[PDB]
């Protein structure tokens, strides 16, 4: 069976990170369905270090641990036993009493508190990852466009000529400092509240440390209050997905413009557009209004998570508003689909070209032209240029057809004097090409400019990788470290007792 | 004239703390008057630098910078002077056409996102030093309170014994990790977009690393686009503000539940606390109130930041939403109160240590010792400790006279067996005291544990104030350097030229 | 298998209300799937709708209308014919060609419009179903406590003596402006936009008010852009639900502060509480914290929907944010929940008692007696009662034990001057239950005058369910004879030809 | 001294509704002082019902009344004598202790609700006024504009042939049923809480009809806790705010695009463009843009709002957050602008044609047609006519251009089969004017069908300005009796005692 919607002028397959957009919202767990393999992680690490500190014997730990594989199992068809107190009383169906003894020192409060950190890690993990591959389409795209003169816009009228590489570089060090934002978060969503108990720790001697250390945290949680009652993280982490999907918004609003009939300087590629079941001409920007959808919809966990905050007192409270998987599903969706867009984008050179030359973008360099010349101050320039281009677009002269008659007009009819330039300095400074070679200092379109921040975004983009790969590599190793702790227990309880 | 609101139940002054609350919201400056002394810098640091790059003569420069002090008095009683038209078309009326070199390779557009940085630069360092004067009250009297037993709550409902310097240490983990926030947003808040000029940069030889010097900036937004465009610093702000103050508000309610005619375990100071024009009994909590009012406020600025981003491209726009002067004023008040509030609070010793011992807080320690004790799991100890809570509350039992008689009832009536413990273990687990003691690993309320979170804060203070003090004198270094370098070239063109 | 969390002081079954609260989340439907049977009856209606205009033979309605019950059955199973594309390509392989004919005149843009409409109008006459019941179980326990004599607090101090059924009137009459603002929404989402098309209209000669009859709506979107670019009544959906669960979270506040160890003047129902897994003694106010979680995410729907609509154009958007049926689903959950809380609640009447009596509710009217026997100003009067709070608490005397020595001490050191009035005017003062009978006027607690306002209610919820009954019957009726109209073509054709 | 804004391209004088946008931030009153003078109506109104009542005598009642009227005009320039007990006491310093007699019965907590209601109240009918002068504007817009054909977009994509006639019409359906939720918000703010003096009413037998008269209300808040504790009216003012705005966004969104330098189908008048300071060609649509920043502005107090009621419970609260005049001070500046800039927008009607003829909008007409001819269905219609586009962007042909052997090139290439159609049915299809006139259903956009939603939109203002006339009557004679009721209590004790 085909894909209905591949009609018209949607032409193949949607591109796959136009389908996610499509399908993360029927396929989203539950945050307690997501929660709940971290949960048993949890009952492992936790039980591994109750024995580890006597608390258990050796043959009640075994029993244990072999329990929860068994009721983990169960668990993958019985959404009943993933919350905590289901899962605790089927594992006391299945290996007796000493099941109980797994929640010494320990409650429902921290338990959730860990689980749900250990979740939102992955996911950050998991968001990083898409940031860079977001970042790395933006600046492979620039690379290949530093000689793409186009018009940049300020309140959406042409402002001054750039390149298409000069605008993608701005992308980059936006998402640069969203990277830093989500690294900072981090290492505050990072830290292992367990052993905080119901709020206030417990007279059994656990081992913090070692617990925190078997889950794959760089650190505690100290105060056990801070432990349970602590939710800045969660709306730290709702924030910096919408505060960086409003960076995405932008650029797919942009790029929507961009491929609007009446600009027509860039081309969705097929495989991100769709089409109208009524209207057979419409080639849709699906992709970027449905990414957006999901920009303006991070503003509703945010709101949720600092309403609960605010309406409570430090405690831990069942009331706090969560950050659901659905919500990053959709954050992931919309970046993997701009990845895609940005990759296959396809600038309408020549159009772009032409409205840098013909539409007035250059007259800053012609004002500037005549303070260099002649030496008037900005604001006398700035007003005989403001009448050259009322006069030419009056009588209909595109910007690059402004010659020397025409600023002399100006000159005259403004100050009653002259102005005293040559018919190449205007050429110059209306050639957009050079408009560009000339904005050739730190952060502006030049190539050799451009090319300079792609270099550092290069240099920054492999300390992005590595940063990430660090961080998941650590994960594994306590993930592994944790996985041998409990073979040994359940392998030294077979043989010596 | 006395205060007319000091009447009945509220004696004294109000705490100047207090009085803030009700001044800074028609004290507040706007946007416009708030930010112009620092495009004022901005206008003395771009023409020194246009000196330097040969794009002023010292004459020119000379004149310029005399023009702007004259024009920043007019403009003192002026206010129409405070937005950049108007002001340079003032200054050309004070000096003559020179003015208009002023402007020479700049904009409005990274004049005001420079000169905004700046404005959140200075109140961003007058947060952290409020926040600094929050977390040294808060630590100062957990210092006070190692033995000041009391609940700790979960969901509103007693849950175990602490001490107050347990629960005020969790308030300080709270407020360090607040302070890395801000700490972190203020290095992207203090990089210098100006050399973006309108949005893609100039022709003219700008040196934007002399400028973002002398202005005090640590660095530089690079990308020309990014440098007026970028607005994710502001949206941070908010947030960060939304963030601390919703644990602000939970601290507030916290005190106001304590506070209450009710739970009667604290008192506001007399000076925090106001009284009712018709009811004479009433001491309102005003100050908690009014503070948590401020903490929901700050939703606002936040969200309507956001959807401003959400809204446009990435581009300079005159549609996004600022960080107003009386949002952060509201901050500063009540996080002011509030440190008024923690230093002063009079906790009721007594009636915490009576609900403490009574109102079976201790029944955890009762599970356990079952556990330690008799071996069995803690699922059916704590079975067995239910059933005695609610045998002693239909006899109207406190829960520091429940014996050994209750707790064989319940065990027998629960699992037709008695229970192998003594009257002293009993004892031992429903006192209160003991129940903080037998809580000593890291982050618990013993007082040993709770002293040793202390020092730990008192070295992070001191790194916070060492952070908050190079980093205020780094700007004064900058201005300093400023004034000397306007002075040099209004006294080099005086004698020599 | 029992239910695990009855454990401890959770006895017996949770009450039925308070497990929708758990089960709503991982049962909702995505929207596609609950809009999905109202876009088949719009098919149906449409189709209908061109046959009567003879748009398409009654051979071709035929066909296409018994199609649309095969695809609706494969749709129940395949998830993928939900949306429109799809399901049209799965009619056109069940009847061929003339499946493409039923899309004549009509779009995706307006189909969707409408179908969100009807879901989202049965959903608000559920919503009102529930709101009805909320209010029902609030006015049945008004009228059973018109003697309930207690403190009602402001600024969570308490205030002045009122009684049960007095407090329950106040969230009567905010349920019925509620009532309202969901009645007012109604007239607004059930108007239908089908004829818009695209955006536009059609050439085609539709009978807009046919097709809208037939689906149940009061009237027509009537301008064709409107009809497709019309969100206002989604943003004015999601608002009404934050405002009305803005009040239901101050209910459980309320409730909650009530049922503390501390005030315990109520206590929820053990089939609305929860226990620990670590704190034996804990009767935990789930019902009420998950409740008030309901209302905090309520914030999320509505601001992503005004967000969505400030970013776009008035034109159809795929980038508008939705109401989701998980949105509502919450929202059902606690209003019922709230209702089972109001229900089942249970009042300690002689604590409610005691804290009117003793802890100074009742010095308002030892002022306005004063004012009413010796004719000072309510000024001085409230200064002389003021100080005599003061020294009671000083000295330990509750507020019914205050006598006439007491009276003249304060007046004496506050005018020296004494102060005429008896014992027995102090006495009926400071009479709690007096305090209620003489607030008699309207909206005060006094029996006589809160049974005035339950009256009212009374009166007010027949009309409720009056309006509620016909306008459920209304949409009936229009589903019944679109069926009837359906039925008719089926079998014209198979008779006649 | 002129605008120093008003340079280059921006000519002329900004327009006064453009020039509000600026000028109302600095001018806005806090909620204090602009709440104020409704309370001093209070005071006259309560203590005009006290004298009625008997509880203060004529002396006092006169005395009180007079001193009011003093101390009126020195709050004119002490600030600090605007809230109530400042007030109180300089009303005690000016006539003696009787003073105090007018706050009997009474308390700041129904006293501010009131007073805010009055400020809200009016605000509320300047609302409707500016909302109703914005309507105006739009329908006198489109009523000159029958003929202008344009095309109508969907996703930024240009849809169907209009005209903005049509367009308009869209906005004025919009605005009906903003106007509704004011007019349904405004029965809601218009209901008087005094009465209920501090939550809980009084013994003092006042007639609060009487009061709720002389102060402009159609009815009582009857319940006295929801007379203090209601606010879901301040919400729904925030809302509404919200809603109507988000609609004022999008359509200057709308007009922002039509007027780039891309599309060039409208210009905004001159007296609502700025220029910029160093690019001369600007013409900046700062209009627009400022008033959709006021747009996005008022999430704020919405979200700040709904928080503080989500955080307490059901009481008087000063943790509440406000609607600040500010706030509505945005809002009525951005409405006057727009129907400023709708009024005096430039339509480009040829560029308007030609887009409509020439980038194939009336290819729907196109497909429509092969249906109604030949009898396909609509999907194969579609289907062929998208490959039509496909080849004719191909092939460089402007829609208009379209003929016979394309559309047979088509059908074959697609199908295998001719298609039996005519030239001329092809040229009747494709002109974009024949487009409009058979879209002639109800809300199309067809003249004599725009014409009819016109004259309907005329009978609906006459009946907005009806009500809106009928309620401002109705606060000036309440106004006017109550001024009135003072004057004969100041005369009666001036002649006969």
């Amino acid at each position: 069976v085909p894909d209905a919607t591949r009609i018209g002028r949607a032409t193949g397959a949607k591109a796959p990170e136009f389908q996610e957009l499509y399908d993360f919202d029927a396929a989203a767990l539950t945050l307690t369905s997501a929660v709940f393999p971290y949960d048993s992680q949890i009952h492992r690490a936790h039980v591994v270090m109750l024995t580890e500190q006597g608390i258990l014997t050796v043959e009640e730990s075994a029993t244990i641990l072999s329990g929860l594989a068994q009721v983990d199992e169960l668990a993958a068809t019985d959404g009943s036993l993933r919350t905590y107190l289901p899962y605790e009383a089927a594992l006391k169906r299945t290996i007796g009493s000493v099941a109980g003894k797994m929640h010494i020192g320990r409650s429902r409060n921290d338990l959730a508190n860990a689980g749900k950190r250990m979740f939102l890690r992955d996911q950050l993990l998991r968001t990083i990852e898409a940031v860079i591959g977001y970042r790395e389409a933006v600046v492979h795209k620039a690379a290949d466009h530093l000689d793409t003169v186009m018009v940049v816009y300020t309140q959406r009228k042409e402002a001054q000529p750039i390149t298409l590489g000069h605008y993608l570089m701005a992308i980059s060090e936006n998402l640069a400092k969203n990277l830093d934002r989500y690294r900072e978060l981090y290492a505050r969503i990072n830290l292992c509240p367990l052993g905080a108990a119901a709020t206030a720790g417990t007279g059994w001697p656990l081992n913090r440390d070692r617990t925190s250390a078997l889950l794959g945290f760089d650190g505690l949680v100290v105060n056990s209050i801070e432990g349970v009652a602590g939710w800045d993280h969660v709306a730290e982490h709702a924030f910096v997905n919408a505060v960086f999907l409003s960076g995405l918004s932008r650029l797919a609003s942009e790029i929507q413009l961009w491929s609007t009939d009446e600009y027509q300087v860039a081309e969705l590629d097929a495989s991100f557009a769709g089409t109208s079941s009524i209207m057979p001409q419409k080639k849709n920007p699906d992709s970027l209004e449905r990414s957006r959808k999901a920009a303006f919809a991070a503003m509703g966990p945010l709101v949720g998570i600092l309403t609960s905050l605010n309406a409570i007192e430090y405690q831990y409270s069942a009331a706090r508003v969560e950050l659901e998987p659905r919500s990053i599903d959709a954050l992931i969706a919309a970046t993997h689909a701009m990845t895609g867009v940005v990759r296959t984008l396809h600038p309408n050179k020549e159009r772009m070209r032409q409205y840098a030359a013909e539409n007035y973008s250059t007259m800053t360099d012609l004002t500037d032209m005549l303070v260099r010349r002649v030496g008037i101050d900005y604001r006398e320039a700035h007003e005989i240029v403001a009448h050259v281009v009322i006069t030419a677009i009056e009588k209909g002269i595109k910007a690059n057809k402004i010659g020397l008659d025409l600023v002399q007009e100006a000159a005259v009819a403004q100050t009653g004097a002259g102005i005293n330039v040559s018919a190449d300095d205007i050429k110059d400074a209306l050639d957009p090409w050079q408009n560009v070679l000339r904005r050739e200092g730190k952060g502006m379109p030049a190539p050799m400019s451009v090319k300079a921040s792609i270099d550092d975004a290069m240099a920054e983009l492999h300390k992005d990788r590595a940063w990430l790969a660090n961080a998941t590599q650590a994960l594994a190793n306590a993930k592994q470290t944790l996985a041998d702790s409990v073979q040994q227990i359940i392998q030294t309880d077979r043989k010596y007792l």
